[PDB]
């Protein structure tokens, strides 16, 4: 039958790291919250009224983060949008139910 949770988990390339830079800059200017120039190390994708993304970004060559990059649809707001993110989380942290 169908699974019960998020998808798998792959490494983050420059494109995926751009996906974050797509709404993560706004993310930063959204909660007036700054991180410190992070890079993507891994990520995934969700599934809703479009397609949400989840990118795991590092934070100091050792710390990490996790932010969103939702992609609505062309017929309405094709542009991207942040559904929720994360800061100095960890490796054994959770990603769903968030």
């Amino acid at each position: 039958m169908i699974p019960g949770g998020l998808s798998e988990a792959k490494p983050a390339t420059p494109e995926i790291q751009e996906i974050v830079d797509k709404v993560k800059p706004q993310l930063e200017e959204k909660t007036n919250e700054t991180y410190g120039k992070l890079e993507a190390v891994q990520y995934k994708t969700q599934v809703v009224a479009g397609t949400n993304y989840y990118i795991k970004v590092r934070a100091g060559d050792n710390k990490y983060l996790h932010l969103k990059v939702f992609k609505s649809l062309p017929g309405q707001n094709e542009d991207l949008v942040l559904t929720g993110y994360q800061v100095d989380k960890n490796k054994d942290d959770e990603l769903t139910g968030f």
